[PDB]
DNA sequence: AAAAAAAAAAAAAAAAAAAAAAAAAAAAAAAAAAAAAAAAAAAAAAAAAAAAAAAAAAAAAAAAAAAAAAAAAAAAAAAAAAAAAAAAAAAAAAAAAAAAAAAAAAAAAAAAAAAAAA
């Protein structure tokens, strides 16, 4: 589940993650993506 | 686009380590008595020096313990086999100076934003 939220004033998006995989592990994802993020490799993540 | 290797799921096999608390011992590093050793003073037994002397090597010569000869017999030591102790020769090594790659601070300047003036 992820929704791509937008604030009512300035047009900055959000993606908010509600729910994840079966067998899957939330600190090893945000390691993954931050390691995606940090090698270049996914485009666009301001934040985490 | 093919090959190869990591990693993760869950039942299995098998291991490892840090501290607290008291009382005793064992290493290991220091002050500090205590005695060799060394520099620099005065001080005092020994060599010198000389005259004077008498105790032991020479010399005669007998004789009595001796070192070579003979014999018998016992068996220490030497050289050849093996089997251990203990030291130079040579090679290896762990920290350790040198080099190279990534994290944090820096401001110049502008995009976007927030806020307010007339």
């Amino acid at each position: 589940r992820a929704e791509v939220e937008v604030d009512a004033k300035t047009g900055r998006e959000t993606i908010i993650v509600h729910e994840i995989p079966y067998q899957v592990n939330k600190a090893r994802l945000i390691e993954k993506i931050a390691e995606l993020v940090k090698e270049k490799r996914v485009e666009g993540i301001s934040a985490l």
